[PDB]
């Protein structure tokens, strides 16, 4: 009650024009929605309120944010490990990969920033090439992949470290003359080569 | 701090209309917290923000985030970008006139930003069969993206160009016929005559 009233007062102070030209019924409904969101998200501490207010002040939008946006702002400090590119950055990375991957032996040789980037870019690239997606479909798929990856990260879990595929060996100290001698020796031993 | 709040109240007297002391104190606390977080602790930045607010024609009190956005926009006000209508007119003029030029770099561009915006919009329109409303939406998105890139400090690349053409041939009909005859004599091929 007191916490909710303080949050509402601070939001009104930060955003005076948010409730302009609005009757009391809309204000009460907005307050009820905020109460429901706080109860469902477990936001019952003043420290989270202060963090959310700091983020809101850092935000430059002159309108009242949605309750879910405020909850996300509060949890950003808690969920600081969720360092992932946004939709636009992911799309640009996918385009750069689609341009540059032909110059590398495999997908693991690409200069990845982290495993999350590797998995996201590879999945989006394969999906796009297999399903012949357009740009808007690619962006929708990128948003879905980001949501899925964030959900997996927030549930703990560990991102696997590719698979790689074998070494290539090498180290041949053999020249033309010695190999010709070897071929001649094989011919002499097997006799019926008849090759000239 | 207190002087900053007093100047803000003086510039926007209608902001505290029908407000009690508690709301004023909460507004002051919010402004103090915003200044602390944004690093606005010097009087020179306060004066710059006051000048920005005075240049604005809105008597309404902007949010502290909006005030910081105004300050950083005026600090980086160097942006010679057209509006949506001007961009659409430029795109239409380009689509009318570019057929008479050897390449897209020969077009009389005003700057690099205009070149990139117009070319990207032209390619997108001719590739996705955009209508007029879709063209305007795409133009708005492109302008937002270009402004965001410019505010990041990133420089705008200088097209790519493609090759010179050379020339300078002082050869006429008689000399060309002599050359052809010499080629025929050297290699035979008498059937060509």
């Amino acid at each position: 009650a007191q916490i909710i009233n303080g949050v509402f007062s601070q939001l009104l102070a930060t955003f005076p024009a948010s409730l302009a030209n609005r009757d009391q019924n809309e204000v009460n409904e907005i307050r009820r929605q905020w109460v429901l969101a706080f109860r469902e998200n477990g936001i019952t501490t003043m420290e989270q309120v202060n963090a959310g207010m700091r983020v809101a002040r850092r935000q430059n939008r002159p309108f009242l944010p949605s309750p879910g946006q405020f909850v996300a702002w509060c949890r950003e400090e808690a969920s600081v490990t969720a360092g992932l590119p946004n939709v636009s950055e992911l799309v640009d990375m996918v385009y750069e990969y689609c341009r540059k991957r032909g110059l590398y032996p495999d997908a693991e040789s690409y200069p990845w920033k982290s495993n999350a980037h590797y998995w996201l870019v590879t999945n989006l690239y394969q999906n796009m090439r297999a399903n012949a997606l357009t740009d808007a479909e690619l962006r929708r798929k990128a948003a879905d992949e980001l949501v899925h990856m964030t959900a997996r990260i927030n549930r703990g879990e560990a991102i696997p470290e590719p698979v790689k595929q074998l070494p290539v060996m090498g180290g041949r100290p053999l020249n033309r003359a010695q190999a010709l001698a070897k071929i001649a020796e094989i011919k002499a031993k097997f006799g019926l080569k008849g090759a000239s």
